[PDB]
């Protein structure tokens, strides 16, 4: 019993965190094999013009108390790739993956190449992450661990004026219509990840919380007409299919659980809580619920 | 900016997790130097749990009855001793991944990270607090026994909790790393229940100061209170009494934000009376109590 916002064990990622310094700027890098990946803003910025003026020795890379020597440098989209002399012996089995909004991941927040904390979070429908970052956190990474393979999905780049965060995948492509520079940019209006709220309602049922269940059902179209009114993401047939295992385990059909959500949106919680929360939680996917309520290890 | 329930990086602890098997029972162990620490109930059967005589069950065991697995390698047990509710298995290999560490006993209200493990394999990490009733509201399934709670301050891992059991309300009970339980609990399947739980007042205040640091002042008011009047009110909401030590501990946050502790107490008194009125504080519709004054300074500064 119990339900917590749980992150993947960060150990395999901690062994990859390095400090990258270029001039006055200091941020984090991800050292995998003989390459260090970091945000290109470490160097209206023309990044080809600023980079062509740099030599290998202008980049100081520190792995613990050891300085790594940069032997080459190249740019791929908004990530700087620093070729180093030493291959990281702690390099885990890994992939670079690009996630979709609604998908969750773990963030190992670092300052000066040192990991300070780990938290779980979701890619919002507006492509931002509601993270906890201070200056110096740039280059911190987001990941999922699947079996023994670390799938790197996020690299932190900047903070938006509303306090939310923006970053790229490990190939340097931003999530969202953001650019790496000081200019007027704002996060779009956010929506609730409906499939995740439903997964969390199924997690509550598994943990013994059933007060919100009702005898009713709904059509997918009627549910979406109500979801659109409450700034909830449209629920698709794929979402319904993905919730199948949870539906079969608890005996509550997805459209039956949708009618409970319809009632919660129109009427509120009435002084009650679900899994110790007075708000409808949307940062646990259907897979996170199955993994936590079944105990999968890495 | 931003405020998250943040756990310590688990790497230094992952390198210590081993699987301990005794007969039919399999649970987790903490391998530090040449010793593996695990719950002593690993020597028990399910029947033994009502009234187990651990000294009697342990005297019948030999070193080779305990199977310890570190990754894909079996460790050889060369000795065994019991210290309170923990079994200490002396092994023939010192863990090369042993970090710099201490065994610390925490007080209620203190927070720590939990690396939840099954079969000696870490599956997840989360943050939690020692509740005033000495339980932890964790997320554990069968096989998680032996999972540990810790804090990492500088390069030193302070082990403060080892998981032993789930109480009937779904909450969890365990011991410090010297085998002394937190609370009036015993490693017996007896009728035991958690005492009435209360809110950790000093932590809610620390979290209100975190919200002020992040730009949220909507809940502040023009009032102050005496410590005694605050406690008379807070007790009616099942909030832990706030002591002068708590007030002293909140001093740095008070000085940083410019809001006196008793002024912030007046805001809390008003929030308990009115509720939030459709509003949130740091993305929460409830008053958060699992961030200490130390956690707030660490995450915001
Ligand atoms: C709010 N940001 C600033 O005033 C300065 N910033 C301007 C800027 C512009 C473009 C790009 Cl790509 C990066 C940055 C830098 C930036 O966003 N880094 C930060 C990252 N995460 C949390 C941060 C909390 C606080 C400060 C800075 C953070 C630095
Ligand atoms: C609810 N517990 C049971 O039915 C069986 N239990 C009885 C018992 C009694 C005393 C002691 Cl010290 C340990 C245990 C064992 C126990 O509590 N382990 C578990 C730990 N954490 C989460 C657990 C979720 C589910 C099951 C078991 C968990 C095993
Ligand atoms: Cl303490």
């Amino acid at each position: 019993s119990g339900f917590r916002k749980m992150a993947f064990p960060s150990g395999k990622v901690e062994g990859c965190m390095v400090q990258v310094t270029c001039g006055t700027t200091t941020l984090n890098g991800l050292w995998l094999d003989d390459v260090v990946y970091c945000p290109r803003h470490v160097i209206n910025p023309n990044y080809e013009d600023l980079l062509i003026r740099k030599s290998n020795h202008n980049f100081l890379v520190q792995a613990g108390n050891v300085q790594l020597r940069v032997i080459g440098h190249s740019m791929q989209n908004c990530v700087l790739k620093l070729k180093v002399d030493t291959a990281n012996p702690k390099t885990p089995k890994y992939k670079f993956v690009r996630i979709q909004p609604g998908q969750t991941f773990s963030v190992l927040a670092c300052y000066n190449g040192s990991p300070s904390g780990v938290y779980q979070c979701a890619m919002r429908p507006n492509f931002t992450i509601k993270g906890s970052f201070l200056n110096g956190s740039c280059g911190s990474v987001g990941f999922n661990i699947d079996y023994d393979c670390v799938s790197f999905c996020y690299m932190h780049h900047m903070e938006l004026p509303t306090g939310v965060h923006a970053g790229t995948d490990l190939e340097g492509n931003f999530y969202g219509p953001f650019v790496d520079r000081q200019t007027a940019q704002a996060a779009g209006t956010d929506t609730t990840i409906t499939v995740n709220v439903l997964a969390w309602l199924y997690a509550a049922v598994i943990n013994g919380d059933r007060w919100f269940l009702n005898r009713f059902t709904t059509t997918l179209n009627d549910f979406n007409l109500v979801a659109m009114k409450y700034n909830y993401e449209p629920l698709t047939q794929d979402h319904v299919d993905i919730l199948g295992p949870l539906s079969a385990q608890t005996g509550i059909a997805v459209l039956d659980m949708c009618a409970s959500l319809k009632e919660l949106l129109q009427n509120g919680m009435n002084g009650r809580t679900i899994l110790g929360s007075a708000l409808l939680e949307d940062e646990f996917t259907p897979f996170d619920v199955v993994r936590q309520c079944s105990g999968v290890t890495f």
